[PDB]
């Protein structure tokens, strides 16, 4: 098979107050070394300070005698598109320091490795396209809504699309919301997938780095 | 996932005894931003330290306190209070303070005027008063009078829950010992300004 650029390097811990299980997101043998480093570092910080967090939360409840369950941190990546030109993975930051369960929040990479450069949604798309992604969002709310709390589709509103966390695949756009603002913790993380197509019109920047072959 | 830390420090002799909180943003995309607000808040504390020093460089061992304290932390926004407390043996410790109101997303450090309506203004005096009225004794008399003459959007302000923090200095409007003047002006009464 083909030589890759992306790598994920897992690793845990463990004693009787917290568990710790990481797995660490690389770029490698990039056309750009220095945006390798400053990648690869940057990503590598959080998690370390992600993690350095939930232990010394794990300490004090211990040392102020109060941790009743062995608190756990859990870091895992999911790619989401994997090609020559382009990368698009989600980064999860999952914790358990008490309760009936854990809080998970999540961040997205979107990586266009031809000119190696991070993308946020307002890069590939012009602002005008946020009506046509919420329209499509609220008739997806819609056609279950049973899932949704009845005022979800009054946060799709209100939200600013080109600000959300998202993830890119050859078939499409998806935007992704964590547990809370549109569902119940049960219903799990909302993930809502955009056509290319229908938001084709608003491009700023390629859908061909997502091509792997032109013939 | 924090944007925002606060390095504590200190360092204590025979003449000056000093510590300083410094506040600083992180992992932002807007790198510049980043820097160029860490750098000055930074030199600010700098320097109101050295004076500090300078000065005391004796009937007793002087100060200088910087401390940070955040009112709302949510990424996309931030607003702390930078309290520069100080001495020279006055009896009493000096202090003024600057506050900070950072719209994350749009990198830009907010004035009051660059967020409500100076159509605010009374409902937001109106309300003050309403609260000097209900601790009256706390409050110097002359002080409904001044809050009336007021210009609220020269005034160091925070956010927060409940709304905005109209905030004041020792003296302006009660004896030192009432503390510095704080007033949560509630959202729901002045969203319309917004």
């Amino acid at each position: 098979l083909r030589m890759k650029v992306f790598e994920i390097v897992k690793s845990s811990t463990e004693n009787e107050i917290v568990r710790i299980h990481v797995e660490l997101p690389r770029l490698k043998y990039l056309k750009d070394s220095n945006f390798e480093e400053k990648f690869n570092s940057e990503v590598e910080e959080k998690i370390k300070k992600f993690v350095n967090e939930v232990k010394g939360i794990a300490q004090e409840d211990h040392d102020k005698d109060v941790q009743h369950t062995p608190y756990e941190a859990y870091v895992s990546v999911d790619v989401r598109y994997e090609g020559k030109d382009f990368l698009s993975f989600v980064v999860y930051y999952y914790q358990f320091t008490g309760g009936a369960h854990g809080i998970t929040f999540f961040e997205t990479y979107n990586i266009d490795l031809k000119n190696s450069k991070v993308l946020k949604l307002y890069d590939i798309i012009k602002e005008e396209a946020e009506d046509t992604i919420k329209s499509n969002i609220l008739k997806q709310i819609e056609q279950n809504n049973t899932d949704f709390f009845p005022d979800a589709p009054m946060n799709i509103l209100k939200d600013d699309i080109f600000s959300r966390e998202f993830t890119i695949s050859k078939d499409g756009l998806i935007i992704m919301y964590p547990h809370y603002d549109l569902a119940p913790y049960a219903s799990g993380m909302p993930e809502f997938v955009i056509p290319w197509n229908v938001i084709e019109k608003f491009l700023k920047y390629d859908i061909l780095s997502l091509l792997k072959e032109g013939h």
